[PDB]
């Protein structure tokens, strides 16, 4: 027997930021001291892994819209 | 026999900001210590760790308008 | 037989925001100590772990609006 | 025998925010100190863990307008 | 033998705020000690511990506005 599939998304969407004015973003940390102790690291498969850190981000867009869209069609028999 | 699917999705949105002014941000931690003690680190299949650690972020978007939208179909038999 | 679907949604939302101004956002913590003390750290299948931690985040959007849509259709015989 | 399905959602919705003006958001902890002890970090097939921890999250959207819309349709025979 | 399904939902929600000013938001707690005592941690299929912590968490949206839908369909035979 026959099938039809007609897979018709539309989109007219708008993800829209107006900002007049951004200033004075300020950032100071202090910092303190980190201290790690171990033996040994055995790791494996999959690791994603981060040992003593200090980390700072500054992240000012003036518009940081995203947009994630995703489609999939699965056909099996 | 037969099948008919009309998959048909219409967008029409608006995820919209509209920010006269963004000042003044100020971020001041005074930092502390971080003492870890271990013996040994066995890690395996999936692992996503952190030891130790003083993350400052500092995130000033001016406009931080998301929009996930995700479609699937499927069809088996 | 026959079958018959006709997958249609319409959309015209608006997710806004309208702000005239924002300022004086002050993150001043007085930071502290952390002690961890173990002996091993065996880890398996999905670890997400995080030992000793100082996060600081400021988050300021201007507009933070999100907007999470998912559509799914399933189709079996 | 046929089947017949009309799967039609219309969406107008509006999620609004209108704020004059956001000041003066102050944020200051003292912190304080963390101890843990503990022998062996035995961990398995789903795990979230967080030992030890001192988080600060300044969060202004300034319009922080969320909406989750989700669709489903299955078909089974 | 036949089947229908219209499935028509219809909205129209308006989901609003409106603030003039937001101001003078303070958040200073003064910190205490956190001291665990513990031996093993063996932990199994789904865990989401945490062990040992003190979070400050400042949330001023200006417009928090939230709309939560969800449709379903559901055909067996």
């Amino acid at each position: 027997g026959s099938v039809q599939i007609v897979y018709k998304p539309v989109d007219l969407s708008k993800v829209t930021s107006k900002c007049g004015s951004l200033g004075n973003i300020h950032h100071k940390p202090g910092g303190g001291q980190v201290e790690v102790k171990s033996e040994k690291l055995d790791f494996k498969d999959r690791v994603q892994s981060k040992i003593g850190s200090l980390d700072n981000i500054t992240h000012v867009p003036g518009g940081g819209n995203k947009k994630i869209e995703t489609h999939k069609l699965t056909f099996r028999e």
